[PDB]
């Protein structure tokens, strides 16, 4: 894949959509799209190990990081509660041993200690 | 290797499906369940794209990276699923075809269960989901 996108849910008012695109295998990635139903100031911003969504985000496992790698930092929602993300991070990956095609993203109460799961989704290939 | 895929759309359709494949080159092994079903016949396929932003609109055409005509070959013709009178799919399937490896590789695509029969014609998309890595 050069595309993936995730479509963020959870149990409470939390949405969005994050694409990410990696034009060049091993390139840098490209991620970006909106959340919106967020707290204004920052959230947690993180792939987590398994796109497992039996149990919504609490299956999600561990942030991604195989023996870190999953940690976007953080996104910073307005006043309205909508954060719009624009990032670009050279360690995760669309293949390759730091590959998050089928993982989870998630996103986070607080910034990150980083609390409770607001909202996830599987990370799917686009292109 | 070990995925899953959680079906959910508009209406009482929903199930979990497991993934299994212990060599690259080896059947993957599929179960578990689909409720909220009519009885008998469903088209059981994955789709392209793990895209599920206009839910299973989205997710594109059967998977078919290798560009064949429909069976059950296209990699991701999974036959159908049969539900019992309480609309309730079992599924337990072993396919050579898909994998969660390689070119085949399923994993980030979507599952979709269909309206009707695939006549191997299936109809509206009544739920999917993401394929994700599992535990
Ligand atoms: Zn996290
Ligand atoms: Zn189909
Ligand atoms: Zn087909």
């Amino acid at each position: 894949a050069t595309k993936a996108v995730c479509v963020l849910k959870g149990d409470g008012p939390v949405q969005g959509i994050i694409n990410f695109e990696q034009k060049e295998s091993n390139g840098p990635v490209k991620v970006w799209g909106s959340i919106k139903g967020l707290t204004e100031g920052l959230h947690g911003f993180h792939v987590h190990e398994f796109g497992d969504n039996t149990a919504g985000c609490t299956s999600a496992g561990p942030h991604f990081n195989p023996l870190h790698v999953g940690d976007l930092r953080n996104v910073t929602a307005d006043k309205d509660g909508v954060a719009d993300v624009s990032i670009e991070d050279s360690v995760i990956s669309l293949s390759g041993d730091h590959c998050i095609i089928g993982r989870t993203l998630v996103v986070h109460e607080k910034a990150d200690n980083a609390g409770s799961r607001l909202a996830c989704g599987v990370i799917g290939i686009a292109q």
